[PDB]
């Protein structure tokens, strides 16, 4: 069962299929509409059941042609309040009623932010986008919403006429709205059965431009071209991921590049990728977080976890599959080396934490946790450090990807526990049990900290980069004036990345140090947002007072959450950039995403 949903059970009645049809209200900041579930009963005599809700105005709930009572429970936090609908009729088991609610969003939804021009490219409109991971669907509309249930989704959205919807479903048409001609209506279908965390919808002065046989770019003008460019890599990575997976389902992979303030690098919205501006570094450098989300169309959308206990699941294979992609693109060696960052990573997060820490072990028990406060790079990469481990005990790459295109295969349409997974995993090298058996499944689920194991990596491409930050971390004064721009010479992007992410994890250095980097290296210059964030982070931590402006600007001018709380947290904790830190949150907080407000709030204590 599914500690963050109120909603009846998967076990009760499942949810087949939702048609939504809303306007978007930019005067009013709500999503105004009915949302008609087709609900199947799983159970003889059914005559009640229970949606989450959050935030949301319930006008009337309509079963065959006839209001029917229903009742909002009390606020449970972050869970929102659950709607029990009472049925007219007592259904039996596999019954299929179709429930119309008639509902309204509130402006503080959490699954929304709404922009004013000012805020977007082209300060003429404004600009809708949603986020429902993880459990955030229920503030756009009353559902089971819980990953547990997977349902295929129909939709029409009235949006004012000089604006572009898009969902994460095939585009199915537009008209003028015959109810009010300042408007149009865009039409969406979802034929592939998914969670309801994937439903997800934009409203914005968006173009497209096409940068693949099966993929558009959309973002507003002024970003399209860049957006084309830095994404170019798309239907390669698709290939390979077509190659490692299986067949592609999802009909179009298109690329939404939103405003700044997008909490994450991406969301692996079906048929519609999110990502965040951040990555258009001009040099397609961030191409990871494309093959991320292309990763997630097979371990997430096709296989998905069962409840957010289980969210390892989704990421840990995701990002397996994702430097797979890599290594295919540019070598078995540069897989290494972003494996060995990203057990770099799992060490920064497990430290930050503290190694004790509930939120540090792969499973965790979301039970009274708000995901959000719970989300980190854990599942990411101690998820991947599992895998990768499994791989080389198991025989190597091309053993391990046999096992994971048969585990999607498997697994495709369904949602799935670790013991599901770890069963498979049995039954799949069941002439392995003995090795498999070697594992410490305990501690390598269930404990909290660093693995009990650390898996053997390559370390051609990070010798330098350790080299380096070495250099530097044991440098006194007298060796300063040996640093010189040729240090960087032969460092690609990645390896400048790392080396900068190596320094980090001895901060602080001297100041006279970290000004001598900028003074040999020209920092300040990169607008590669990877290093700008670990350079900005290791200047503020090492105490430099110009570096303070550069921090709150990044910090506020995007809004992804990777960057904008750890440098608040940066800077906060830098008792010269303390007060201004929290006076910058106290102004922008109102026109912030709403769960980066949340967090970024409780990591400033305000
Ligand atoms: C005022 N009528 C438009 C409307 C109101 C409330 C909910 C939905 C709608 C839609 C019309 C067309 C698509 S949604
Ligand atoms: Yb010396
Ligand atoms: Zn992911």
């Amino acid at each position: 069962v599914d500690t963050c949903s109120l909603a009846s059970p998967a076990s009760v009645c499942r949810t087949k299929h939702l048609h939504l049809r809303c306007s978007v209200d930019f005067t009013r900041r709500t999503l105004t509409g009915t949302a008609a579930l087709t609900v199947q009963s799983q159970e003889d005599n059914l005559r009640s059941l229970v949606l989450d809700t959050k935030d949301l105005t319930i006008e009337k709930v309509v079963i065959n042609g006839q209001e029917v009572k229903y009742a909002l429970g009390e606020r449970q936090s972050y869970k929102g309040s659950p709607m029990e609908i009472s049925l007219p009729i007592a259904l039996s088991k596999n019954q299929e009623i179709v429930i119309e609610i008639s509902f309204e969003t509130s402006p503080k939804s959490s699954a929304l932010q709404w922009l004013t021009p000012e805020q977007t490219s082209g300060k003429e409109h404004p600009y809708l986008f949603s986020q429902c991971q993880a459990i955030h669907c229920r503030a756009i509309l009353p559902c089971q919403d819980t990953p547990s249930v997977k349902l295929t989704y129909t939709a029409e959205v009235s949006v004012p006429k000089e604006l572009v919807a898009l969902m994460s479903a095939i585009r199915d048409g537009e008209t003028p709205d015959p109810e009010d001609p300042s408007r149009k209506i865009y039409k969406f279908i979802q034929k592939v059965p998914i969670p309801c965390y994937l439903i997800a919808l934009v409203v914005g002065a968006l173009e497209s431009r096409q940068i693949g046989p099966r993929t558009l770019v959309w973002s507003e003008k002024e970003q399209v071209e860049k957006s084309a460019y830095e994404f170019s890599e798309t239907e390669s990575m698709l290939k390979i991921a077509e190659d490692l997976g299986g067949p592609y389902v999802w009909g179009q992979y298109d690329l939404l590049v939103l405003p700044p303030s997008f909490p994450y690098g991406g969301m692996e919205n079906p048929c519609l990728t999110f990502v965040t501006p951040t990555l258009l570094a001009g040099d397609k450098s961030l191409s990871n977080v494309i093959a991320h989300e292309i990763s997630h169309s097979w371990t997430g959308n096709l296989v998905t976890n069962k409840t957010w206990d289980h969210f390892w699941l989704n990421e840990g294979h995701t990002v397996y599959l994702e430097r797979h992609i890599c290594g295919r693109l540019f070598g078995e060696k540069f897989r290494h080396f972003n494996a060995l960052g990203g057990w770099g990573e799992l060490q920064n997060s497990v430290k930050t934490f503290g190694e004790t820490h509930p939120f540090t072990k792969l499973v965790v028990d979301l039970t009274d946790i708000d995901p959000d406060v719970a989300y980190s790079s854990v599942p990411y990469e101690k998820g991947f450090a599992l895998l990768f481990y499994l791989e080389q005990l198991l025989g190597g790459p091309e053993i391990f990807l046999g096992f994971l295109k048969a585990y999607v295969e498997k697994f495709s349409y369904k949602s799935i526990t670790t013991d599901d997974w770890k069963d498979f995993l049995y039954s799949y090298f069941k002439d392995k049990v003995d090795v498999l058996n070697q594992v410490d499944w305990n501690a390598w689920l269930y404990s909290p900290g660093l693995p009990p194991i650390k898996p053997n990596y390559d370390m051609t491409l990070t010798n330098a980069c350790i080299a380096l930050s070495q250099r530097w971390i044991t440098a006194k004064e007298d060796d300063l004036n040996s640093f010189n721009a040729t240090d960087l010479k032969d460092l690609s992007s990645h390896q400048l990345n790392e080396f900068l992410a190596q320094t980090l994890q001895r901060a602080p250095l001297p100041l006279g140090h970290i000004k001598r980097m900028q003074e040999v290296y020209n920092f300040n210059a990169i607008n590669n947002s990877e290093i700008r964030f670990r350079w900005l982070r290791l200047c503020i931590q090492s105490k430099w007072e110009d570096a303070i402006p550069l921090a709150l600007k990044m910090a506020t001018e995007q809004g992804r959450m990777k960057f904008t709380r750890p440098l608040f947290k940066d800077l906060a904790a830098f008792d010269k950039s303390h007060d201004q830190a929290v006076r910058t949150y106290q102004e922008h907080k109102a026109s912030m995403h709403p769960v980066t407000a949340m967090l970024v709030g409780k990591d400033l204590k305000v």
